């Protein structure tokens, strides 16, 4: 079962009548999903995203600077002009120097002096804000049946189908195999609320950081960097990465503040990460809530014969899955198909079968069939498949 | 549902039979809650009220 | 969004017809929130304000 392999894990309950059931599915959690009459259902919300969320404006973290121009004019020759000064894609300065004769100006005094720089953003070196749309979030929810096959993580489970939820479309019926229908109805409106965030990404080729953080969008509005519009040939505020020395003569120094990468990482710890698939722009926390209906669910081979009580092994004896529920695997060496004879007695009273079965109408399929999740009391029992029998300290 | 022991359903259709042509309609009452009915090995949740 | 049932559209453009060789463009007020505009089968979200 899915479900068992995560800790996040839930269990609801349906008893007599209860044909629908509401979940408050969240991205990590698990639910797995039992009733009376019905085969057990593992459900769990996948994934939170947009595809091409629209961009706000993208920040620069590395200046590149070149063709530094500088006009310098003696004392008695006017202000001093660079055509660069009224070109955008560029940072200029306009001050004064002390002139005389050591620097060919025929009067001492102050002279004009006005030094420009192109600026540029260094390849890869920008921080993109991007902003959902709730009309165009997509939920996706994936259910999968109690088989009594167990799948480890990394395998795939025949029976799993998947459900995705816009705002414009929340209902949809799945067909579970020969288990029958299922109905999900997952309101995106009941998701998180999207206004105040952004989506903030770096560099997603870089391997040792996240692709991408959830920032506020207050805190990203407010970032001390140049900035533009994506398409915009020039930066906006390009004098934040650049310092400009007190000039000497006719020369004046332009510094650059270095990649600020460093700087913005520091202010990132402690904020939650997100992650970017391609044109996917995911959250990684997150929930929805769904109302499953399981009127259309019928369980698998209550027809059957019991299995001969004399043909189980032990593949992987009964263990302790983290839930405070017993994990158990079963070999038969009889004919299929057939119904699984599981109980469990405490230790002194052989006649009351004290085993919860989370695992609906085990059974041996052709092909199939074997695992076995159950609640027992606390203490000391005696777990029973026919003949075979395991001593268990629950607790 | 938790008691398989005890037969809580009140037929209103008399000694319910399949003749040759006919039968197989029944109506019967059961007490509020979670119950399983069943007919042989046929088996179906109820949820009474 | 929520009520497929109530039509809650209010046209300017009158009596929206496609003639042989005109029209087609539709003006219609709508109330404030999230809706879904119907031409035929023919859908679009659509948030109003």
């Amino acid at each position: 079962s899915r479900c068992t392999h995560l800790e996040n894990r839930d269990f609801v309950t349906g008893t007599q009548g209860t044909t629908r059931v509401t979940l408050v599915l969240e991205l990590g959690g698990c639910v797995t999903i039992t009733a009376e009459g019905k085969p057990s259902m593992d459900v769990w919300l996948d994934a939170i995203y947009q595809e091409n969320p629209a961009k706000t404006r993208e920040y620069c973290l590395h200046a590149k600077l070149s063709d530094t121009k500088v006009a310098a004019r003696c004392p008695t020759m006017g202000p001093a002009t660079l055509a660069e000064e009224h070109q955008g894609g560029t940072v200029c300065k306009r001050d004064q120097s002390d002139r005389g004769w050591g620097n060919h100006c025929g009067l001492f005094g102050k002279g004009s002096i006005v030094a420009c720089v192109k600026a540029a953003c260094e390849a890869k070196k920008k921080a993109t804000g991007h902003v959902y749309d709730a009309n165009k979030i997509v939920y996706t929810v994936k259910v999968e049946p109690h088989t009594g096959d167990y799948v480890a993580a990394n395998e795939t489970h025949s029976g799993r189908k998947t459900a995705s939820f816009t705002i414009s479309s929340e209902k949809t019926i799945l067909t579970m195999g020969e288990y029958g229908d299922v109905s999900l109805l997952c309101r995106v409106a009941s998701g998180v609320d999207l206004a105040q965030t952004v989506i903030l990404e770096l560099d997603k080729t870089v391997e040792h950081l996240p692709t991408a953080w959830q920032v506020h969008r207050d805190w990203f509005n407010d970032l001390a960097l140049p900035w533009k519009h994506e398409g915009a040939q020039n930066w906006n505020n390009a004098e934040r990465l650049v310092e400009f020395g007190a000039p000497h003569a006719v020369k004046m120094d332009v510094y650059n503040l270095g990649d600020q990468t460093g700087v913005l990482l520091k202010a990132l710890a402690g904020v939650p990460v997100a992650h970017i698939e391609g044109t996917k722009y995911h959250l990684k926390s997150g929930h929805v809530t769904c109302e499953v209906g399981l009127e259309k669910l019928k369980m698998k081979g209550l027809t059957y014969t019991m299995c001969d009580k004399t043909k189980f092994t032990w593949k992987r004896a009964p263990t302790d899955s983290g839930h405070d529920t017993v994990v158990m695997e079963v070999t038969f060496s009889g004919t299929k198909p057939c119904r699984i004879p599981v109980r469990a007695v405490a230790h002194g009273s052989p006649d009351v079968n004290v085993a919860m079965l989370i695992t609906p109408n085990p059974t041996i399929e052709n092909n199939g069939g074997g695992f076995i999740e159950m609640q027992l009391p606390p203490g000391d029992n005696i777990i029973y498949v026919g003949e075979l029998s395991h001593q268990w300290f629950q607790k």
